[PDB]
């Protein structure tokens, strides 16, 4: 019925997501975080408020279209409160969102300043090793073609749990090693780049009986790790990552690589970075 | 103030996301079509809420505990749009279908999507409105009144402008006759450079807004056929922001300036709805 503290005051909004019209509220209390949610519209009570005359305020009008304010009852202005209380810095962590900048690298921007500072960090991929020599998640691969140089490794996304299709997340590693991101794509890689697509397609039909249409198959630009992998996931299925801002389809990757050689090495990539990532002064820096 | 019609009927539930909180009505008013959308939480219209003793209905409890907040008239906003009247089509466009991927070769464009487009598509007629002044004259946040180069930034509907976490702006060119992405040449490049910096400046110069905080794209299969630019806050995961649809302005114009028969020549990759007739002819052309 009431607060399990007394006395709220907002210190940080930790995250929000303006499409999903929730809010995380991260306060000192008497540390508690305080998430609230709207509520999904309920079809019987809408459709009968909207067959009465409600309390409406038009925010513009433009042809057979038009725009309002609508101030429903009591019942469809239900608020989905959620608090933690007592909640430490652990706690805050998980709803930690930060601020994203975007930036334009081109390829002497890359071969100048990303390189260098990627080289400067010993960003450990052993986990990705161990899963190519079958040491971890042997268990899990889906398909292998184990060419050393043309071959990979399919495995389904760990935070996919197989119940069902629509949310079907799987991985392809390449067995290849040195080939860190889209930035060391060349025509060589055509026949390893081809395989992903075909053969990872392939596997994904044979196994879930899931036609390639229904898949959306993509390389990351700034990758979370330095050891090419591309995404297969359900059309369907939208996430963060799956941006214009990060995602590259890899049918277009080829087709970019069939056309011009030098692609990679010399247009200008488009990506985000964290406001408090070194990389992204540096950059700016750089830029002017 | 009225709705402007003579009451409803609801005959079929087009679209409910519990998500994105949404729901798409079809009603019988003639033929009318209903959106209602909760609105974003306001951070200041929230702080001063919860700094409050609210009306709370305890659910669960564990660190955790759920309740049922119920907040006063100005944080009981909805967003509604009326679509009065509305066609066939208009419904179709809001159906809950299956997408499928493909990808459309230069030669499937000018062979199966061209004619198709050309059979019939939309009433474009509201874009032309804003462009001739005839309606959201005030709404314009910056226009260039060049007829070739020009455009017009408006705050699109699908913004109710209250917070700047799902800013989303549209830039619609005054020139007619662009209809996509494959109607792009280098002729287009100064038009699509005054988008990409005047736009951009101002959504600066208004919202204060920096353009690194900005998502600059277009969209390949369009819903309008006459060119437009989507200018959305990166923090938001705006509708068509993926990677399937969404193509960068500033990647689109060096294309152009590597390639000028780029967009006409290149395979370009889109869903589309299952029950779609362009589907079914693409699908056909390639077997
Ligand atoms: S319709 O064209 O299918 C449609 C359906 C639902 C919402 C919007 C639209 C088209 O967009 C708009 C219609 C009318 C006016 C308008 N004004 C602005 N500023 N933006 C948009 N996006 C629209």
């Amino acid at each position: 019925v009431r607060l399990p503290f007394s006395g709220f005051r907002l210190q940080k909004v930790l995250r929000e997501s303006a499409r999903d019209k929730i809010i995380f509220l991260h306060g000192k209390v008497n540390d508690a975080v305080v998430i609230l949610e709207k509520t999904p519209f309920q079809v019987e009570q809408v459709a009968q408020l909207l067959t009465g005359s409600p309390e409406l305020q038009l925010q513009f009008s433009n042809d057979i279209y038009s725009t309002y304010h609508l101030f429903p009852p009591r019942q469809l202005n239900d608020v989905k409160t959620t608090v933690v209380y007592p909640a430490t810095e652990k706690h805050l962590q998980k709803y930690l969102r930060q601020d994203l900048r975007l930036i334009r690298e081109t390829g002497d921007d890359y071969r100048n300043i990303t390189l260098p500072h990627l080289e400067s960090q010993s960003l450990s991929i052993q986990w990705v090793y161990n899963i190519l020599d079958k040491k971890a998640e042997a268990d899990r691969i889906v398909f292998e073609n184990p060419d050393p140089s043309d071959g990979f490794v399919l495995i389904p996304d760990l935070k996919w749990n197989q119940q069902q299709l629509d949310d079907l997340y799987l991985i392809a590693i390449c067995h290849r090693r040195g080939i860190r991101s889209l930035r060391d794509l060349t025509p060589e890689h055509l026949p390893l780049l081809r395989n992903i697509l075909h053969q990872g397609q392939e596997a994904i039909l044979q196994r879930y009986r899931m036609k390639g249409d229904h898949l959306r198959v993509y390389l990351h630009y700034l990758p979370s790790y330095y050891h090419l992998h591309v995404h297969f996931t359900a059309l369907g299925f939208e996430a963060p990552g799956s941006g214009v801002e990060r995602a590259h389809l890899l049918a277009e990757v080829i087709e970019n690589l069939e056309c011009d050689p030098r692609h990679y090495q010399q247009r200008t990539l488009t990506f985000a970075l964290r406001a408090d990532d070194p990389l992204l002064k540096l950059l700016q820096e750089a830029q002017q």
